[PDB]
């Protein structure tokens, strides 16, 4: 019992060496190459573990139920049970054994072939057969293909079949012109280091119709991941990439000859879409004689995933942005089904997963407008659209009277002289301003005064009833919305700015569509829902039904009144309640000052659809309201 404590330490740090991937240090703990001692030499153990554990991708060796006893003068036999993770799953209830040798003060392990796998004898071998699982598709709310694995048409060139001299140079340009490609890229692809005279070197992928084939234009049909919408759903869906040797080290259950999701839903749902690798891990002997099977299970394909996205609304919402920086969120506000999650500018997913020239990948990483960003998940300042929330709070606590008319003179205003030179500004010079007039002309001075009148304490009481600080249940990485940096404004100026959607507010378009969903459910907040089978979670009594019955009729006038900020939408001739708004951004990249246009709109008759569009760093005379008539028409007669 005095040396058994050091004997259990020997088995403890031996399994730790195997579990740490260091087989050399694990071999140094064995005895000497003899009949009853260790059965192999030093490097003979290193090569035995590395070839077997490396082939099956063995990682995570845990042991339990140790029992170290005695038998002879130095033969203290040990036995335990272990578990490990391989390419085909987890090995459980592995009964191990062996003996020890405690000569002097160094207790070693009499190594035996049963220490690699339980039922391995003298010179036994291990074999692994695996069949990769097909990746499941991603479908929309109507079963349309958003991310399937289909057949593609390739285009490559063989350097020998290009001619026999100067004819190759002319055809290198004839192939570049017949398929719209760079002539310098064809002669560069055929002159790489790995290129051989008769090797089929690929080029680009034919999108559909195959043009005339010049002097050697082989079209080898290949299979790969295909995204039918392309850039329209690039940020949402994502892209898959080839699996690296360092990826298998983290999760050994991945097929090294397969694809892994790198961003978006392809990554957030990688476990459900890749399936499980099938095959058999058996122990053989001599000439592949199947002795004992360790693991063997059938191949399971990936589960298809149905979203709440409308493929037609996703493409229309993206195309309406015209390639400018922005995003659009369209939902069914009574259930939360996100019908479209567009972001612009965007990248090409089919180009990323099917091989992209590194010059073009630098264009996406160095693009100032950042096409990789999912702008529907990026927190912004909500802008003038946030006055709906501030007004609804003011009506609930009785601070704002819908019929009380404030008298505002000029375009600038400040509470006292303690504000220095800062003044709340408004665009229109209306003298008599009530709640109806302030929401039509988008008056900041009215909301600023009614916010200071409301008080900081009473303001947050209504704000805390929303989703500020909450993390929504969506497979989209985002930060929770915040009222301010700290839990206290500690500034009258900051309180007024937060009244009309400025200050230290950060709300992403998905969270905005959730907070604004109360105006379509009579004060009940409906959480957004991306997976089609998810339940409809809601949160009632956020604002009173009285404030909804007061603001919603006013939001109709933002469209119908001749001086409304969203009057251009009255041309649609459909029932609409909207609320526009810009937002000042003082980014230090330039001394100008970028501003972001916003737009919120929904149908007040049936509450069938709700839309939140925005334009980041908008161009002059451009607005989200201008480029919203297209999908507002679609959402009107398709989601009533
Ligand atoms: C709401 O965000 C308001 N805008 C501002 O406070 C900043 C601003 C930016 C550019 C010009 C003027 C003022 C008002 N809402 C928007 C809108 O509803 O589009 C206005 C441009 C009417 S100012």
């Amino acid at each position: 019992t005095q040396a058994v404590e050091a004997g259990e330490k020997t088995v403890e740090q031996f399994v730790q060496a195997l579990n740490k991937g260091d087989y050399n240090k694990a071999a140094e703990m064995t005895s000497k190459k003899a009949a009853n001692k260790s059965a192999l030499s030093e490097k003979e153990i290193l090569d035995k573990y590395q070839n077997i554990y490396g082939a099956a991708d063995v990682k995570g060796l845990q042991i339990s139920n140790l029992k170290v006893d005695k038998k002879d003068d130095s033969t203290y036999s040990f036995s335990y049970k272990a578990k490990m993770n391989t390419s085909l799953g987890e090995l459980k209830d592995l009964s191990y054994k062996g003996t020890l040798d405690r000569n002097d003060g160094q207790t070693t392990i009499n190594w035996q072939p049963n220490l690699v796998f339980p039922e391995m004898e003298g010179n036994d071998k291990v074999s692994l057969t695996t069949q990769e699982a097909a990746r499941g598709n991603i479908i929309d709310r109507n079963g349309e293909p958003l991310a399937t694995t289909g057949k593609l048409k390739q285009l490559g060139v063989v350097p020998s079949k290009l001619g026999d001299g100067g004819e190759k140079t002319a055809n290198i340009k004839a192939i570049a012109s017949s398929f719209d490609l760079t002539e310098d890229a064809i002669n560069q692809a055929i002159s790489q280091s790995w290129v051989q005279p008769d090797y089929f070197v690929p080029l680009k992928i034919i999108d559909g119709a195959t043009p005339e084939l010049p002097a050697g234009a082989t079209i080898q049909e290949v299979d790969g991941r295909y995204y039918p919408l392309g850039e329209a759903a690039a940020q949402l869906i994502g892209y898959v990439g080839d699996i690296t040797a360092e990826d298998i080290d983290k999760n050994p259950e991945l097929s090294s000859n397969g694809k892994i999701g790198r961003s978006g839903l392809e990554m957030a749902f990688d476990k459900d879409l890749r399936g499980t690798t099938g095959g058999k891990l058996s122990i053989t002997d001599a000439d592949g004689v199947e002795k004992k099977v360790l693991i063997e299970h059938e191949v399971q394909n990936g589960k298809d995933i149905k979203l709440t996205i409308d493929a037609k609304a996703q493409k229309t919402a993206f195309d309406s942005l015209g390639g400018k920086a922005g995003s659009t969120v369209a939902t069914t506000p009574k259930t939360g089904d996100l019908l479209a999650l567009a972001s612009s500018p965007s990248y090409d997913p089919n180009k990323m997963t099917n091989g992209i020239s590194q010059e073009d990948y630098k264009a996406y990483e160095e693009n100032p407008e950042q096409p990789f960003i999912s702008r529907f998940a990026t927190g912004y300042a909500p802008g003038s659209t946030f006055k709906m929330i501030t007004a609804a709070i003011g009506l609930d606590n009785g601070t704002i009277d819908p019929n009380e008319v404030l008298t505002i003179n000029g375009l600038k205003w400040q509470k006292d002289s303690s504000w220095g030179s800062y003044q709340v500004t408004r665009v229109s010079d209306v003298s008599q301003v009530d709640l109806k007039t302030a929401l039509i002309y988008s008056d900041n001075i009215y909301m600023a005064q009614e916010t200071l009148k409301m008080g900081e304490k009473k303001f947050r009481i209504g704000l805390d009833k929303f989703i500020f600080g909450e993390d929504l249940d969506l497979p989209i990485s985002m930060n929770p919305a915040q009222i301010s940096n700290e839990d206290s404004f500690n500034s009258d100026i900051l309180l007024a700015d937060t009244g009309y959607g400025q200050g230290e507010l950060l709300i992403n378009p998905i969270q905005q569509a959730a907070m604004y969903s109360v105006f379509a459910n009579n004060g009940t907040l409906v959480y957004p829902k991306l997976i089609a089978d998810k339940e409809t979670k809601d949160k009632k009594n956020v604002i009173g039904e009285t404030a909804v019955q007061t603001i919603v009729p006013d939001l109709r006038e933002v469209v119908q009144d001749v001086n409304g900020t969203a009057h251009s939408l009255s041309a649609l001739g459909i029932p609409l309640a909207a609320k526009t708004g810009t937002a000042e951004i003082k980014e230090k990249q330039d001394v100008k000052g970028k501003e972001n246009s916003f737009l919120f709109a929904f149908n007040p008759d049936n509450q069938g659809y709700m839309m939140v569009s925005m334009l980041e760093n908008k161009e002059d005379d451009d607005s989200a309201t201008k480029r919203a008539s297209e999908l507002l028409q679609y959402l009107n007669q398709n989601y009533q």
